C-alpha cells in the first residue's frame, strides 16, 4: 500500500499541535520543556528565560495553519520578550535561534512588532563583532551591556550569521548588518591553506587559527551552508563562489571510505593528513549542502552513510568511530540533520525516495522519544527499549516536524521554488500569504 503522504502530514501536524498544549500547560513563556517530568528549563541565561522554544515554533505553526497557536505564541512576544537583560549570551545561538526565529515569524505575519524585537537583538549581538579588530565575533556578550567573554572561536560561531543579517539588511535597509556577517567569513577564507581548506578554531582577537584541524562537523559545518545560503538569498557572487570552493577543497582533501561508505573526518587544513576518526549526527546537514551546490551524487552517497546507521541502530548515533561504523556516545540531542538532508535533497528533484527516508525517520522519533508532555531526547539507544533523558530542545520546535511537514504536505502556505531555510530551520523566503 502507497504512503498516503497528506495523512502522513496530517498527523505530524497533529503531533505538533499536541506538544505545543504540553508546552502552553507546563512551560509558557520558558526556554525549553522537559517533557517526562513535565517542568521547564532555561537555556541562554538561567532563571531569566526568553521564551526559547515558543520563538522557535512560530514559523512552524504558521506553515502548519495552526493559526490560533501561532497567534498565541505572537501575542506573547509582543507583550513580554525583551532583550534588556544583564546577563551573558551566547551569540551564535541567540542569532539563529532568536533573531532567526522572529525574522520567520515577521515574514510570515508581516506584524513590524517581530521585526522590531529581531532588530533590537541583532544590534545587541553587534557589540560582540565591534569587540574585535577583524570584526570576529566573541562568543558572549551581555545583552544589557555590551561586555564581551570567550574570543576562543570557530568557524560556525563566527559564520552563521549572514543569512538572518543579510534578511535584516534587505528588511531594514541597513547594510551594516550584511556587511558585518560577511566581513568575519571573508576573514577566515582569505587565511585558507593552499589546499583550500580552514582550521575550524580562530581566535576573534588575534585572528589566527588556534587549531589545524579542517572539519565538515561541529563547530565548522554552518559556515559552509552560510556560503551558499547568502548566494540564493542575496546573490553574493563572492559567497557563490566560496561556497563551491570549499566544498571542493573537502571532497578532495575530507572525503574518505571506510569499509565502502563515505565520510569526512578532520584533517590537517594543510597537509591534509587525517587527524580524528569521529564523525557527529549533525554532519548529515552536508550530504544536502552537497546537492544545493551541485554535488548530488556526492551528497547522495553521504546520505547512504546516515541511512545505514539509521537501518543499523534505529536513531542515528551522536557520534560515531568513522573506522568502525559503530557509535561513539549512547545518548541522543533528539537531532535533526538527518531530515534536514532528506528536505534539502528532495527539493531538487522531487524524488520520493526522501519522503520514504524521512518517514522512517519521523516514525522512529514516534516509537522511541514520545514522553506525556512531548518529546524528548534519549539516554541510551543501546538499551530496548530505548531509555529517555528529559528534554525537548529548542530546535525541535523549528527543525525536524517542519522538515516532515514540508516533506509530506504540499501546503500551499509555501512557495516551494522559492523557499529558504537558515540552519535552524528559520523560513527566510517562500510564504504564500493567505
Ligand atoms: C555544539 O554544536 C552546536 O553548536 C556548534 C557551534 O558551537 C555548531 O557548529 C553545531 O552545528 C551545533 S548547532 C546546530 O545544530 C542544532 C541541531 O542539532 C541546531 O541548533 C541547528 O541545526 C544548528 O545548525
Ligand atoms: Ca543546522
Ligand atoms: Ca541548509
Ligand atoms: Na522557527
Amino acid at each position: 500500500t502507497p504512503e498516503d503522504w497528506k495523512a502522513l502530514a496530517a498527523d505530524v501536524r497533529s503531533e505538533f499541535q499536541w506538544a505545543w498544549q504540553g508546552y502552553v500547560a507546563k512551560a509558557w513563556g520558558k526556554d525549553e520543556i522537559n517533557p517526562v517530568s513535565g517542568t521547564s528549563r532555561s537555556f541562554f541565561i538561567e532563571g531569566h528565560d526568553l521564551g526559547l522554544s515558543l520563538v522557535e515554533a512560530l514559523d512552524t505553526l504558521w506553515i502548519m495553519g495552526l493559526d490560533a497557536e501561532f497567534q498565541a505564541g505572537v501575542d506573547w512576544v509582543k507583550a513580554n520578550l525583551s532583550f534588556d537583560v544583564d546577563g551573558n549570551a551566547q551569540v551564535f545561538e541567540t542569532n539563529i535561534r532568536l533573531v532567526g526565529g522572529l525574522l520567520s515569524a515577521h515574514l510570515a505575519s508581516g506584524d513590524p512588532v517581530l521585526l522590531a524585537k529581531a532588530r533590537d537583538l541583532a544590534d545587541r549581538l553587534a557589540k560582540a563583532f565591534e569587540a574585535s579588530p577583524h570584526g570576529l565575533p566573541w562568543r558572549y556578550v551581555n545583552l544589557r551591556t555590551g561586555a564581551v567573554s570567550d574570543p576562543e572561536t570557530n568557524l560556525a560561531e563566527i559564520g552563521t550569521y549572514l543569512s538572518e543579517f543579510g534578511v535584516l539588511s534587505q528588511l531594514t535597509g541597513e547594510r551594516k548588518y550584511f556587511d558585518m556577517a560577511k566581513r568575519a567569513m571573508r576573514h577566515t577564507l582569505d587565511r585558507r591553506s593552499k589546499i583550500g581548506l580552514m582550521a575550524a578554531n580562530i581566535h576573534a582577537m588575534t585572528g589566527a587559527f588556534t587549531s589545524r584541524n579542517a572539519s565538515i562537523d561541529v563547530y565548522a559545518d554552518s559556515f559552509y551552508e552560510y556560503l551558499w545560503d547568502a548566494w540564493a538569498l542575496f546573490g553574493d557572487e563572492d559567497c557563490k563562489r566560496w561556497a563551491v570552493e570549499c566544498v571542493d577543497a573537502q571532497l578532495a582533501h575530507q572525503a574518505k571510505r571506510y569499509d565502502g561508505r563515505l565520510w569526512f573526518p578532520m584533517v590537517d587544513f594543510e597537509t591534509g593528513a587525517v587527524t580524528g576518526t569521529a564523525q557527529s549526527e549533525l554532519a548529515a546537514y552536508y550530504a544536502g549542502l552537497l546537492g544545493q551546490v551541485g554535488r548530488k551524487a556526492q551528497g547522495d552517497d553521504y546520505l547512504a552513510s546516515f541511512t545505514y546507521l539509521q537501518a543499523t541502530f534505529g536513531v542515528i548515533p551522536e557520534s560515531i568511530d568513522v573506522t568502525t561504523g559503530q557509535p561513539r556516545r549512547k545518548h541522543t540531542g533528539l537531532r535533526p540533520e538527518y531530515p534536514d538532508a532528506c528536505l534539502n535533497l528532495w527539493l531538487i528533484d522531487r524524488d520520493p525516495r526522501y519522503r520514504r527516508l524521512a518517514a522512517i525517520h519521523y516514525r522512529e522519533m514516534k516509537a522511541t522519544s514520545r514522553a506525556a508532555f512531548g518529546y524528548t531526547a534519549l539516554k541510551d539507544i543501546t538499551t530496548r527499549p530505548m531509555t529517555q533523558d528529559d528534554n525537548c530542545p529548542g530546535y525541535w520546535w523549528s527543525e525536524q516536524m517542519k522538515y516532515y511537514y514540508l516533506l509530506f504536505s504540499d501546503t500551499p502556505r509555501i512557495d516551494y521554488g522559492q523557499l529558504q531555510l537558515s540552519t535552524e530551520a528559520n523560513v527566510l523566503r517562500g510564504f504564500r500569504k493567505v
